[PDB]
RNA sequence: GAAGUGUGGACGCCAGUCUGCAUGGAGCCGGCCUUGAAAUACCACCCUUUAAUGUUUGAUGUUCUAACCCGAAUCCGGGGA
């Protein structure tokens, strides 16, 4: 398999460093278009417990302003307030089907509390990409009209799901070695600071810099 | 972390791919990637179950063996956990 040429390049036993990772990373992205790299690390926290969850944002290395395509989901009169607001895409719970069909043409998604449980059920697709509206993120609130306006002000959110560890998009392979590593470190630093107090033991059991699809490489967070 | 392929095998009973095996045609990865009766890619949740192996451990049945009981002066014999 083309893995043959991708395996001889990576050593599953060896734990490469940050700088080294990015280097080997580029040659592992030999494919079509510009590949997007991600960073997955193992967290040692009690899943179920809410106080164990880790969520936040890190100032990584473009794409804010009138260009950003907002998608609001409200109910009742809140729909009109969103339209006159300036939201490109507006609608109720009915538009929760089209997105499910394959429509993803949008950058940010705003919505109201009354329609959070219904959207939550369909948060398995927007959850990983950090497109799921949230209170702290200032994405969910009655005054949606103000939300969309306050937008275009400038964050890569990170969370968890139902399968294992945690990750986030670091950048693309086209980027230089210095740039990429410059991001990997920033993300790790923003993660260790998000470590819950109750969490005991090794927070990051194992770090691994791997693109969307490209020979997973384990690295040292330090 | 060579198996994928198209006709090739196993230790507890049923299928998708994995390794030191052996090779051709099936194309180099790929298979993969728009057929009704044979159909899609990424990090806690009912499985998270089941199946197998090693260690610790609970109950039952068998054999053997030191306590105990009886016979005998003793040796020892009979019975027997």
């Amino acid at each position: 398999k083309r893995m043959r040429v991708i395996r001889e390049k990576v050593d599953a036993t060896k734990q490469y460093d940050i700088n080294e990772a990015i280097a080997l990373l580029k040659e592992l992205a030999t494919a079509k278009f510009v590949e997007s790299v991600d960073v997955a690390v193992n967290l040692g926290i009690d899943a179920r417990k809410s106080d164990q969850n880790v969520r936040g944002a890190t100032v990584l290395p473009h794409g804010t302003g009138r260009s950003v395509r907002v998608a609001v989901f409200t109910q009742g009169a809140n729909a009109e307030a969103a339209k006159a607001a300036g939201a490109e895409l507006v609608g109720m719970e009915d538009l929760a089907d089209q997105i499910k069909k394959g429509e993803m043409n949008f950058d940010v998604v705003i919505a109201s509390p009354d329609a959070m449980r219904v959207v939550g059920q369909l948060g398995q697709v927007l959850g990983p990409r950090g497109l799921m509206p949230n209170p702290k993120v200032g994405t969910v609130t009655p005054n949606v009209a103000e939300a969309v306006k306050n937008a275009k002000a400038g964050q890569v959110r990170y969370r968890n799901d139902k399968n294992g560890i945690i990750h986030t998009t670091i950048g693309k392979v086209d980027f230089d070695a210095d740039k990429l590593k410059e991001n990997l470190e920033a993300l790790l630093v923003a993660l260790k600071k998000a470590k819950p107090t109750q969490a005991k033991g090794v927070y990051i059991k194992k770090v691994s810099i791997s693109t969307t699809m490209g020979a997973g490489v384990a690295v040292d967070q330090a």
